[PDB]
RNA sequence: UUUUU
C-alpha cells in the first residue's frame, strides 16, 4: 500500500491524494490551488485522471474539491464518495468557482459532469474496491466533513484530511483516529494553540457590545462556507446583552450556505440539534438580514450605525468586504473584527500592523477605527489539538501546512518518538 | 488558511 501526495505538500492549498492499494488508486481529495499557486490549476495532475478507479472528498472547501471537474474534464468517470452534506455544500462552492474565476479552468459541463457522479457515503460505512476497505471518520471542521481510513493488504492508513477546532460549539468533536501504521495529517497551525474558545467568545462579545453602544459599525470579514454562520450562531446565543442592532449577512453565497444548514441539521453538535428539535434556528439571530445586490451593500457604506456587517472576502482579497473597510476604517467609533487567519503579507496583515493609514481600492485610508483578531475562531485544531488526535501514532506525513509550521508540529512528533517527515509532491509514502 | 461582487 502506497499514497502519494498531489497537493498540500509544504503548503496549505492543492490537496489530492493518490491511494495505491487493494490493487485499485483511489484519489482522496482534489482540491484547488489557491493564492500565488493559482496559476497551477491549470497545469497537469502529475497523474492519469483516467487511471482514477474512484475519488473520496473529505470536505467541501474549494482547496479540497476545486480541481474536481478538471479531473471529469479530462476523461475521468468513476464514482466520487463524500457525506451528504459535502454533496449539498459542494454544489453551492463549485457554481461560485465558475463564476469569480479569474482564468478558468474548467467549465460549466465539466461541473455538472462532476456533480453527477457523486454519491453518497455516511460515517461509518465501509466502500469496498478491490482487497480495499473504507470508511468515513468524523473530522469536525465543517458540516460533513470527515478524515479517511483505508485498510488494506493487511495495513491500515489514516488520511485526516482537516481537523476541527473541538473547542468551538457548531460542529461535533473531531473523532481520534484509529491506530495505523501511518498517518497523513495536516499542520497547518503546527506551530501554536489557538487561544481558548470561550475566553475569545467573552472578548468578541466585550467588542460588540462596546461598538454597538457608541453607534459604530462593526465589521467582520468572513467565509461564506462557515465561519459567518458561526457567528451568527454566536449573535444568536449571546445577543441577548447587546444593544438592538440591525446584522447584515453581506453575502449571497452565505446566504444560501445559511438557507441549507436547516437540511443538515444532523451534521451538528448535540447543542446545535437540541435547538433545531425545539423548533429553533440556531443560526438566525434576532434582526439578521441577507443582503443580496450591489446597491444595498454599498449604501451601508453610508449608513450609520449601530450595525454588524459579514462580508467576503474572509481573506481581504476582493469582494464587498474592501468596499465596508474603505468607508469605515477611518472612523474611531467603528470596530473590524478578524475572526479567522489573515495570510502575512496581505491587506489583512498589513492593517494589523496599525499603520497611520492603509491603502485599499487604490487610495489611501486613515486607519481610526479599532482593530481585533480573534484566531480562537479559528476552524482548525491547534498544535496542541494537532498533538492530541496524533497520539501514539508511530508514523506520522505531514501536508496542508507552511513548511515551518510544518516543521514546527514534526519537532514535537519526533521529540515524542514517532517518526514523521514533511510530503513531498509525487513522492509515494509506503504504509 | 480560502473564493468574493
Ligand atoms: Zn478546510
Ligand atoms: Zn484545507
Amino acid at each position: 500500500m502506497r499514497i502519494v501526495p498531489f497537493g498540500a505538500a509544504r503548503e496549505v492549498t492543492g490537496s489530492a491524494h493518490l491511494l495505491l492499494a487493494g490493487g485499485r488508486r483511489v484519489l482522496l481529495d482534489c482540491g484547488m490551488f489557491q493564492g500565488k499557486e493559482e496559476a497551477r490549476n491549470h497545469a497537469p495532475f502529475g497523474f492519469d485522471p483516467k487511471e482514477v478507479d474512484a475519488v473520496l472528498l473529505t470536505h467541501a472547501h474549494l482547496d479540497h474539491v476545486g480541481r474536481l471537474p478538471k479531473l471529469f474534464r479530462e476523461g475521468y468517470r468513476g464514482p466520487v464518495y463524500a457525506t451528504r452534506a459535502t454533496v449539498l455544500l459542494m454544489e453551492i462552492v463549485l457554481e461560485d468557482a465558475l463564476k469569480v474565476m479569474d482564468e478558468p479552468f474548467f467549465g460549466p459541463e465539466d461541473v455538472e459532469e462532476a456533480l453527477g457522479h457523486l454519491r453518497p457515503l455516511e460515517y461509518g460505512e465501509w466502500l469496498r474496491l478491490g482487497a480495499l476497505s473504507l470508511a468515513f471518520g468524523q473530522a469536525g471542521h465543517l458540516p460533513g466533513s470527515a478524515f479517511v481510513v483505508a485498510q488494506g493488504e493487511g495495513r491500515t492508513l489514516v488520511y485526516s484530511g482537516d481537523l476541527g477546532n473541538r473547542e468551538k460549539d457548531v460542529l461535533p468533536d473531531p473523532s481520534l483516529p484509529p491506530l495505523a501504521d501511518l498517518v497523513l495529517a495536516e499542520g497547518t497551525y503546527g506551530d501554536r494553540p489557538h487561544r481558548p474558545y470561550r475566553e475569545t467568545v467573552r472578548e468578541f462579545l466585550e467588542i460588540l457590545e462596546k461598538t454597538l453602544s457608541q453607534g459604530g459599525k462593526v465589521l467582520i470579514p468572513t467565509f461564506a462556507v462557515e465561519r459567518a454562520q458561526e457567528i451568527l450562531y454566536v449573535l444568536y446565543t449571546h445577543g441577548h446583552r447587546l444593544p438592538r442592532a440591525p446584522i447584515y449577512l453581506d453575502s449571497p453565497m452565505a446566504g444560501r450556505v445559511l438557507s441549507l444548514y436547516p437540511r443538515l441539521v444532523r451534521y451538528f453538535s448535540e447543542e446545535v440539534q437540541a435547538h433545531f428539535l425545539q423548533g429553533k434556528n440556531p443560526f438566525r439571530p434576532a434582526g439578521l438580514e441577507v443582503v443580496e445586490h450591489t446597491e444595498a451593500s454599498k449604501a451601508l457604506n453610508r449608513a450609520p450605525g449601530p450595525m454588524v456587517v459579514l462580508a467576503g472576502s474572509g481573506m481581504l482579497a476582493g469582494g464587498r468586504i474592501l468596499h465596508h473597510l474603505k468607508h469605515g476604517l477611518s472612523d474611531p467609533r467603528n470596530a473590524l473584527v478578524f475572526v479567522g487567519y489573515q495570510p502575512q503579507g496581505g491587506l489583512g496583515a498589513e492593517i494589523i500592523a496599525r499603520p497611520p493609514a492603509v491603502r485599499i481600492l487604490g487610495e489611501e485610508v486613515p486607519l481610526r477605527a479599532s482593530v481585533h483578531t480573534l484566531g480562537g475562531f479559528s476552524g482548525h485544531a491547534g498544535q496542541d489539538e494537532l498533538l492530541d488526535w496524533l497520539q501514539g501514532e508511530p508514523r506520522v506525513v505531514l501536508v496542508h501546512g507552511e513548511e515551518e509550521k510544518l516543521l514546527a508540529l514534526g519537532k514535537l512528533l519526533a521529540l515524542r518518538g514517532q517518526e514523521v517527515s514533511l510530503a513531498r509532491f509525487g513522492e509515494g509514502v509506503p504504509v
